[PDB]
């Protein structure tokens, strides 16, 4: 490949000390720059911009200009959009030029020339004349350096970009194991791996001063390395991190071309305010992992997603939570002190193990309810009363035996409501048994038999109607 | 003005989630955001000495920045903070004119000695969050309240505690070495979920009491005694459940 960088050149004429590399300037000059003999090279760039209702002000940064250079800019609307205002300022905001409306008033033009040793220019395009919400006005912006022919360029954009571009960062994340879910405080913990990669020529170095191909930094965060080497680096954080984060194998290494990458193995706890356990245990939850860059989008921005490993890893044995699907996306979110920062989000859809709850809870409850129902075939009401009294205690014993699988959230779930209804019906069975015993005692066995038939007909219908109502009110 | 004036500070606070209440130690934990803003010409600078419009400090408290730049700054503290406080996105940035602002996302645990659970579970509680400036009122003072977001935020799902109303106020409290310091107080009025307790406790208890009451219609007193003896055990079982 080729190479890039700055250089120092020493030329001598009949001065044998030059080959030592230490020749100090002397005598009268004899050579000069060749490029000064002709007209300088031009760079032209064109961009399309849109001024939304809340984005009526836009600014762009230009590369450094050497003394003697010239700067031109022009703006022309795509359609019937009104002509916006244009002006040029330095990096501090000191005004330098203002746009002029041409006699064919369909465009605004600007011009400037460089005087200082180094000039940094910023172009302002704004349409905040008033407060009208025009909508989707769109304009075409043409800008060039040493290009006085921007009116009729003819050629496609040549040279290099006039405006600075943001550094592109490739990110990737993998989840290894879900290590816990807290249902009262609404947070969960996860173990996984994170990887970042970006290219920056300012970090490149020359091998001949170290005799190596790889330079690495270990056991330090990106912020610490950036503060040590006095260069901007793409720092990040977890948006919903709770407490400190444990990290392993944290390393940053760079190549002489300037390609750098970051690696980390983490165990973190994340807050999840969106949890909803109303449909417990048939609830479905979303595990979202958010990674936000701590720099404005004009410096660094996520560009691509890398799948270095499987996003969700397989492990031996069964799990409490089963992942159904996953997704990854890159978006933009508002940032402090204006501007915008990049966000990388990984979402997991999970559900519980249904067979566990079904076999452990519902079948024994059904059997207890059946025991309470079957006793109405007997015509000896003392035995019926005794068995009902025993079955109520059996129901309470089973309820407190399974109490370990009953979350205490401060609000009702489906299981709690079902248990309450079953307990109420079981107690009503004992009440009806007492009433039938008294009726048989007074000599009205026919009424007791009729009540038995009525209960036998009614109870399963009531249970089925309650189940249908719960399904209607919680699952559709 | 002939006399010196105090610097005016704008304060705002929001609550995102109540993450826990400790009823024996009388403390609770909350997650939220805090924002401060003030104006000071002594912090102003010229752009041509840095080539930038914003000067920023990150991951540092107000006290640390004040010690580093050797200028007085409006430091603050939580009055009833228990243990250390977790902070994220902590940043201070200043404009050339001298306008400064502070931002922080916090998770803190606060002592609440005013808790009263005599009327449990029908009790109502107050959650008070107090922010006090660590400087005398002749240097800095809270002047305005900024509502950058909703004071109480909505979240998916049900909550154990339901917020009925909120309020914000600025007052003055005695300060060490005399003088006075400003205080910013946010109060939340909360109540429990009544349906949970009612349906889970009171209906079964009423049914058990009814079972014990209904047996006096019988004239066979052996059955009545047996059912009463069984119902006492059932009551004990429900109580411990
Ligand atoms: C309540 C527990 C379920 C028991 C099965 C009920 C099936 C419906 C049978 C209805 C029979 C009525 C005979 C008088
Ligand atoms: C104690 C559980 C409540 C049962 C209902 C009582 C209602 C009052 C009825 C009084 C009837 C007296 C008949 C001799
Ligand atoms: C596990 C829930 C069982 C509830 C009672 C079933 C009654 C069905 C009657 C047809
Ligand atoms: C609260 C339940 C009331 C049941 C009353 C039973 C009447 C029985 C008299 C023979
Ligand atoms: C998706 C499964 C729907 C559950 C409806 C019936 C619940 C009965 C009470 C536990
Ligand atoms: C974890 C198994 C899902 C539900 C299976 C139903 C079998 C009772
Ligand atoms: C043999 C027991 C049947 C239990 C059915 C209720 C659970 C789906
Ligand atoms: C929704 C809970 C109702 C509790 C009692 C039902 C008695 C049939
Ligand atoms: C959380 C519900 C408040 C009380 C409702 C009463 C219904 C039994
Ligand atoms: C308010 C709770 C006591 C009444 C329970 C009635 C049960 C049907």
């Amino acid at each position: 490949t080729y190479t890039t960088g700055s250089f120092q050149l020493i030329l001598g004429l009949n001065a044998p000390q030059v080959i030592s590399g230490e020749g100090e300037p002397e005598g009268e000059v004899f050579a000069s720059l060749a490029s000064l003999e002709i007209k300088p090279e031009a760079h032209v760039q064109e961009l399309e911009i849109r001024l939304d209702k809340d984005t009526r002000y836009l600014t762009q940064h230009t590369r450094n200009l050497q003394p003697g250079d010239t700067f031109h800019a022009l703006v022309e609307p795509i359609g019937e959009a009104p002509l916006p205002r244009l002006r040029l300022t330095d990096s501090g905001g000191k005004p330098l030029a203002f746009g002029l409306i041409d006699q064919p008033g369909e465009s605004v033009e600007l011009n400037y020339t460089c005087d200082q040793d180094i000039c940094e220019l910023v172009v302002h395009v704004d349409g905040t004349d008033g407060q009208k919400d025009s909508g989707e006005a769109v304009y075409r912006l043409l800008v060039g350096i040493n290009a006085p022919n921007l009116r009729e360029s003819g050629q496609t954009p040549v040279g290099s970009s006039v405006f600075l571009e943001s550094d592109l960062v490739t990110v990737g994340l993998a989840v290894d194991q879900i290590v816990g879910v807290d249902q009262r405080s609404e947070n969960f913990s996860v173990v996984g791996t994170l990887k970042l990669s970006w290219h920056d020529p300012k970090l490149g170095f020359s091998p001949d001063q170290c005799g190596c191909t790889v330079k690495s930094f270990e056991d330090a965060s990106i912020r610490a390395v950036a503060g040590e080497i006095n260069l901007p680096l793409p720092s990040f954080s977890f948006y919903n991190q709770q407490g400190n984060r444990w990290s392993q194998n944290q390393v940053i290494f760079v190549t002489p071309d300037g390609r750098a990458s970051y690696f980390e193995r983490f165990t973190v706890t994340l807050q999840a305010p969106d949890f909803d356990f109303l449909a417990y245990p048939f609830d479905r939850q979303k595990f979202s992992i958010k990674v936000d860059l701590a720099v404005p989008t004009n410096m660094f921005i996520f560009n691509e997603i890398e799948r270095f490993q499987q996003v969700v890893g397989d492990q031996l044995g069964e799990e409490e939570w089963v992942v159904t699907s996953y997704s990854q996306e890159i978006t933009e979110v508002p940032f402090e002190r204006g501007s915008t920062n990049s966000r990388f989000t990984t979402t997991l859809l999970v559900k519980r193990n249904l067979e566990y709850y079904i076999l452990r809870i519902f079948v024994p409850l059904f059997l207890i309810i059946s025991v309470s129902w079957v006793i109405f075939f007997l015509k000896d009401y003392g035995r019926q009363l005794e068995v009902a009294s025993g079955n109520l205690l059996v129901f309470v014993a089973f309820n407190f035996t399974i109490s370990g699988d009953l979350p205490r959230l401060g609000y009702l779930t489906v299981l709690d409501r079902f248990m309450i209804v079953s307990f109420c019906l079981t107690a009503i069975v004992v009440l009806i048994s007492v009433c039938q015993k008294r009726l048989g005692a007074v000599g009205k066995q026919a009424v007791a038999a009729q009540i038995d038939t009525w209960v036998l007909v009614i109870y399963p219908l009531v249970y089925s109607l309650y189940i249908i109502w719960v399904y209607l009110r919680f699952f559709t």
